């Protein structure tokens, strides 16, 4: 029944894998292998050529990612030997150290053990390694909204934030056999964080905004040949709308539009005078000129969508059919002043791919 | 056959529009003498209530209009008593010089006479009343590219274009029994057009950008009750950002946004400086100022977003369903400020409804 399923997926993963990589003719004994292992254990394992193919072609098959052109140099890190929750530990210190790479970014991916009957080996709580918590008491907004609920799940067990706006969240992940996760403080000097100023207006400083470096997202499933692997973090770099036209802009997230047009002198009281428009552009000019200041890679809307058009190029060349979510694929700013507004995507859902999945707290 | 498809509409139309004037009653006799019109005739006539109603529920379920609050206060004009084409002319001029209404735009629909067995009593070749021609050929480009098929066919017809980037294309149409359409042009007398100023920026002038007042979308057809008006030439006002964002700014279009660029004093050289987006802000804030300062009704995104916010509000306390095309929704200029953004619509399709028809020409 789950055999079958998985016996399916792996046969469709294998020669299409195998294929790409060149492995043709291994595909029958790999095949003869994998269904007696099946068999026998109820599941299989990934050799490290598969494992690493997977979740560059999870990632190629990711309808919303406009930053696919570079699914091919994906950094792949199996973890799929950790059974302590230290060793976890260490596993996330080391993701966010070797992707920060002091700032010149590396694209990668730690891939844990995978569920064995839907049961999880580790279970990862946080939305990504790094991010700031939120608390909303009595009238009271600290933070990043979208951390509440999880920050409340921290203090519950014995985290407590300074309340500060910029907070950073512990890691929080919870063991097979254990009733409780654990939590761990990530280390200042693991952490690149980008003061916001911009280029021209000096005053802007004044708003004392900042961001983390780098965006780890941890709460999705990787499924590769019917392989679950529930906790798989993985990063990319930034696209500057990301920061600035959401996680700062946002009503519901730091709400930073009022602010930026009073700092770059602007009235805010009338809808004709498009002040939010223009306090947009101008947060996104501070976003991607702090970034390259300090040495933090990052790319706007228009180079992401420049390389995203040759994705589409490079997927036709290979014959490969292209997916995509055009929803997700046009930009927060300026979406009608790059291609993809232009044309229509087919949402199709192709795996391997990056799921969501169930919050293990909330 | 065809009689069927007709009744079948027919009753569905009937139903609603009396239940939402209070007619419910009248409903039963209404459809017994539509039944016997079919029979009798092959179709049926709307009385000038059935009529104005249709094309307010057109209005309102049109799943790609940011405007519908203010569906049931479209000024409907029934001319289904022309035969002449100086009859269609005149219609025309009068939709223009009505809707226009000195610059405080009504909404407003003139209908013909509705097609016969699928055949047209009278076909408008334009897209829009008032627009501008485009040419190009050997390496020049003039005007609006968006005009080069419909303007080629007029000089085909021997109408001659000044050949300035904002010649006025004439109204051209054919009647029912003509193998060829005919062409008037347009008095100027009748045609509102604002400069592009700035409100800030003196030499936003030395663009010598122009728009015309009011977008009468003349290729459209209303079907109502199984009745198909291909001709029902219909006119809001702008929305700052169709003119702005698109019109003026597309690189298919008048490609503007390099010289506006340029008149607002940045470079234009670096995609991390948003420099096409700061332009477009700029110059949709000139779009919004020129036309208020010349008293011509405009909206801008945002009180359009909150105005549709409304409409939303009010199909669900009416009990209706609402019906919507997000990617059409969304405006092109900060969509994720919208409330219309963060919300799904769906797509299906009421009748009655505007729909797209083949083109007579290319
Ligand atoms: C290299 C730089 C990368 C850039 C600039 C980039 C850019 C983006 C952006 C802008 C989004 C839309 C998300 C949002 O609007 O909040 C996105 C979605 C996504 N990206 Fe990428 N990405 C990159 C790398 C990666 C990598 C390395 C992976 C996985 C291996 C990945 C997988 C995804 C997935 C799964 C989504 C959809 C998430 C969802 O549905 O919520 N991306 N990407
Ligand atoms: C009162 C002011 C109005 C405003 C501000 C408004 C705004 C808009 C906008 C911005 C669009 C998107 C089109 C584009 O992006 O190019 C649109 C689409 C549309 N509007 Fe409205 N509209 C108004 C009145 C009307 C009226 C009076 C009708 C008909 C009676 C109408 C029917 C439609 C239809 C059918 C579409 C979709 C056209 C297509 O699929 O190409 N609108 N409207
Ligand atoms: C809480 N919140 C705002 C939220 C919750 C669930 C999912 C999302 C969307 N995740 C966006 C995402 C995913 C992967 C990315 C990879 C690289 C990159 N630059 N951005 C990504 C954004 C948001
Ligand atoms: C040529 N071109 C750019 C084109 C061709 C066919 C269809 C369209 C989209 N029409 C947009 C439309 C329709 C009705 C409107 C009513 C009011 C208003 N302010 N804008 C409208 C825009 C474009
Ligand atoms: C196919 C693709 O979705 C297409 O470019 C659409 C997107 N949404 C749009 N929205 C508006 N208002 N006008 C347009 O012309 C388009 N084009
Ligand atoms: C339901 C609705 O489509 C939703 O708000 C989507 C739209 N597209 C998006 N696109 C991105 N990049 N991020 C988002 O959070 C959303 N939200
Ligand atoms: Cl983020
Ligand atoms: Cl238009």
């Amino acid at each position: 029944e789950e055999k079958e399923i998985l016996w399916n997926e792996a046969k469709a993963f294998i020669a299409a894998c195998y294929q790409e990589l060149g492995k043709a003719a291994e595909v029958k004994d790999r095949l003869a292998d994998i269904k007696s292992e099946i068999d026998l254990t109820g599941s299989y394992v990934h050799t490290k050529e598969e494992l690493e193919h997977g979740a560059k072609m999870a990632w190629r098959n990711s309808n919303r990612c406009i930053g696919r052109l570079f699914w091919n140099s994906l950094n792949v890190i199996d973890r799929r030997d950790v059974r302590t929750k230290e060793e976890v530990r260490d596993a996330l210190f080391h993701h966010i150290e070797t992707a920060t790479n002091n700032g010149k970014i590396r694209p990668t991916i730690t891939i844990f053990p995978p569920e064995e009957k839907g049961e999880k080996q580790v279970e990862i709580w946080n939305h990504q390694l790094i991010r700031y918590a939120g608390y909303e008491s009595d009238g009271e907004r600290i933070g990043d909204p979208a951390s509440c609920s999880l920050t409340a799940a921290c203090e519950e067990l014995g985290w407590r934030g300074e309340r500060t706006d910029f907070d950073l969240l512990p890691l929080i992940f919870r063991m097979k056999g254990d009733e409780q996760p654990v939590w761990y403080e990530l280390p200042r000097s693991l952490v690149i964080e980008v003061p916001i100023t911009h280029p021209d207006i000096e005053a802007f400083s004044d708003l004392e905004l900042k961001w983390y470096g780098v965006p780890i997202i941890s709460d999705m499933k990787l499924e590769v040949g019917g392989i679950h692997y529930n906790a798989a973090p993985f990063n990319g770099w930034y696209m500057g709308t990301e920061i600035g036209a959401r996680n700062l802009a946002d009503e519901k997230r730091y709400d930073k539009l009022k602010k930026v047009a009073s700092v770059i002198g602007i009235a805010a009281d009338y809808n004709t005078d498009l002040w939010k428009d223009q306090a947009l552009v101008e947060l996104n000019k501070a976003v991607l000129h702090s970034y390259k200041k300090q040495g933090v890679s990052i790319v706007d809307h228009h180079t992401a969508a420049s390389q995203f058009k040759r994705f589409e190029e490079q997927a036709e060349e290979a014959g490969r059919k292209l997916t995509g979510d055009w929803t997700w694929l046009i930009p927060p700013i300026s979406p009608a002043a790059t291609h993809i507004f232009h044309r229509s995507y087919d949402n199709s859902i192709v795996k391997p791919n990056y799921f969501y999945q169930d919050k293990p707290y909330e």
